[PDB]
This record gives C-alpha cells, sequence and structure tokens, in this order.
C-alpha cells in the first residue's frame, strides 16, 4: 500500500535526523519537584515530579550511573536514551527531556497515569478476545514502525504497557531497543517472553518481537502466559520445546495466529516471512481491525482508566522513598558522555 510506504519512508527519515545528531541538556533537576515513587529496580527508579515553571507532570527515570556499570549495562543505557529522542509514535511513551549529573543520568518522560496493563489484567482476570485484539493491533503498528527504522525493541511484556486517559497503548522502557540491521546476540528479557533463539545463544533479529507478541496476545486471552513454571530453567525448556497448549475457550482463529506467531522455528515465524507483518495484519483473527483507525485513534477503548487528575498516583504501586543523591564529585564521566 503507497500511502504506508510512503508514511513509513518519511518517519525513518525524521528518525535518522535526530538518530546523526541527539539533543542533550535540555533540562536540570532542580527545575522540578519530586512527588512519588512509582517504581524500582536494581540500578535505577522511576518519580513522579512536577515541573515547577509550568506545573506539568512528568515521569523521571533516574539512573545511578556507578550502577549501571557494575550491572554492564552502559551500551543498553546510552541506546535507551539515543533511540527515544529520535523516535515519534502515537503508541510510544514520549521523552521530553534528558540531562546527567555527577552521579546520575536522567529521562524526563510524559506521564500516563491509567497505569500497567498488567494490573489491569490480573484485577479483572483476562481480557475477552475483542479487548485483547485492541491492544494487540496497537502493538502490531508499533513493532511494524520500530522495525522499518531497524530498530528491535526486545522487552515486551504487560508491564510495559501503561494505559492512557483514552483508553490507548503507550509503551514504556526502551533499555534493551536496539538499532540492529543484522543480527544481535544479548541475553536480556523477561524469561516467559524469551524466544528459543535467545535462550538457546543464537545470532538473532527482529523476529524475537513477533515472538514475544504470541506471548503477550496468549496471557492477554488466557490469564497466564503460555510457558508458566516455578522456575526459570523449566520455563526456558518449556519455550524451546515446540508445544503449547490452548483453553478451550480461544477461538480457532487465535489458536491458528498464535502458532504462527509461536513458532519455534524463526524461519517460519509470522512476521519474518516474505510478507513480514502483513501476514500478522491479513490473518482473519484481525479481520474486524481498521488498522488506519486504530492509528488515528479514532476506535472507543474497551476500557477507561478510573483517575482523577494528571498528578493522580493511585493506578501505581507504593514503595519505599529513597534518598536520590547527586555527589560532589563526578563519577563514571568518560562512559556516559554521549549521554
Amino acid at each position: 500500500q503507497e500511502s504506508v510506504k510512503e508514511f513509513l519512508a518519511k518517519a525513518k527519515e525524521e528518525f535518522l535526523k535526530k538518530w546523526e545528531s541527539p539533543s542533550q541538556n535540555t533540562a536540570q533537576l532542580d527545575h522540578f519537584d519530586r512527588i512519588k515513587t512509582l517504581g524500582t529496580g536494581s540500578f535505577g527508579r522511576v518519580m513522579l515530579v512536577k515541573h515547577k515553571e509550568t506545573g506539568n507532570h512528568y515521569a523521571m527515570k533516574i539512573l545511578d550511573k556507578q550502577k549501571v556499570v557494575k550491572l554492564k549495562q552502559i551500551e543498553h543505557t546510552l541506546n535507551e536514551k539515543r533511540i527515544l529522542q529520535a523516535v515519534n509514535f502515537p503508541f510510544l511513551v514520549k521523552l521530553e527531556f534528558s540531562f546527567k549529573d555527577n552521579s546520575n543520568l536522567y529521562m524526563v518522560m510524559e506521564y500516563v497515569p491509567g497505569g500497567e496493563m498488567f494490573s489491569h489484567l490480573r484485577r479483572i482476570g483476562r481480557f475477552s478476545e475483542p479487548h485483547a485484539r485492541f491492544y494487540a493491533a496497537q502493538i502490531v503498528l508499533t513493532f511494524e514502525y520500530l522495525h522499518s527504522l531497524d530498530l528491535i525493541y526486545r522487552d515486551l511484556k504487560p508491564e510495559n504497557l501503561l494505559i492512557d486517559q483514552q483508553g490507548y497503548i503507550q509503551v514504556t522502557d526502551f533499555g534493551f531497543a536496539k538499532r540492529v540491521k543484522g543480527r544481535t546476540w544479548t541475553l536480556c528479557g523477561t524469561p516467559e517472553y524469551l524466544a528459543p533463539e535467545i535462550i538457546l545463544s543464537k545470532g538473532y533479529n527482529k523476529a524475537v518481537d513477533w515472538w514475544a507478541l504470541g506471548v503477550l496476545i496468549y496471557e492477554m486471552a488466557a490469564g497466564y502466559p503460555p510457558f508458566f513454571a516455578d522456575q526459570p530453567i523449566q520455563i526456558y525448556e518449556k519455550i524451546v520445546s515446540g508445544k503449547v497448549r490452548f483453553p478451550s475457550h480461544f477461538s480457532s482463529d487465535l489458536k491458528d495466529l498464535l502458532r504462527n506467531l509461536l513458532q519455534v522455528d524463526l524461519t517460519k515465524r509470522f512476521g519474518n516471512l516474505k510478507n513480514g507483518v502483513n501476514d500478522i495484519k491479513n490473518h482473519k483473527w484481525f479481520a474486524t481491525t481498521d488498522w488506519i483507525a486504530i492509528y488515528q485513534r479514532k476506535v472507543e477503548a474497551p476500557f477507561i482508566p478510573k483517575f482523577k487528575g494528571p498528578g493522580d498516583t493511585s493506578n501505581f504501586d507504593d514503595y519505599e522513598e529513597e534518598e536520590i543523591r547527586v555527589s560532589i564529585n563526578e563519577k563514571c564521566g568518560k562512559e556516559f558522555t554521549e549521554f
């Protein structure tokens, strides 16, 4: 379809202009008030903040440089910020500012008060197929965009999909995203969502994203992931076995799509064939989907999150509120010169 081809051609031109000349140092810490911790990790946290002069709310991701080094995440964190400042798509959380100081790296992103899809899925149990399909279509379009820029996302899971005020998806966390024209080799991702070729330490490509879409659709529609087990070693054994059990309430169209996304042979997997993403968009399971209407956000969402305003944190959970310090001396300056 020429209009989609010309859209993606323009999208790539605009990405490459920002990719080759990244923005840096577009804000500073004392322009923001700290409100609440929204999430915590091994080397970073995400905070709700308020801009002092405008009053706007943002989500500020803060990474400790010394911990990033020790956890061997230097290239990944440079990847995350260079990609985020260059992309632009309706279902990607927008990066608004970035900066660094003696101790930390900061990415100030749009705040999505509806919270994670994971919380809503776990509250309700499972999504109906139309509800799962509405979200799945947004991920298909987002991966079509990212893959046309030669980007692999590599972190699809329900926790990284936030629900906005219109009930649409906003994808967050580009920590494992990478520009890859051929193969790449890093072991990363959450265990339930890893493709077999990652587990087997092969050189892999963008088809691992389409495998992960299969896992996400299964989990949305069933309430649990297809290769679930108590320990990661058992999860990995199931992933590479080539078998998967479908609930009887799954439609025949859903089972057929999932068999082709959860295809252990990457050269036979939907999204990685000669027709590319069109094998997915043309599948019978998506016959009711108006792809342009999804992109333009003209479809009524199945669910509108409940929240009181742009500063409401009730859809996120509670964490110990810990100090964020900035050392008198510069740490790891050379490693993060380009940030």
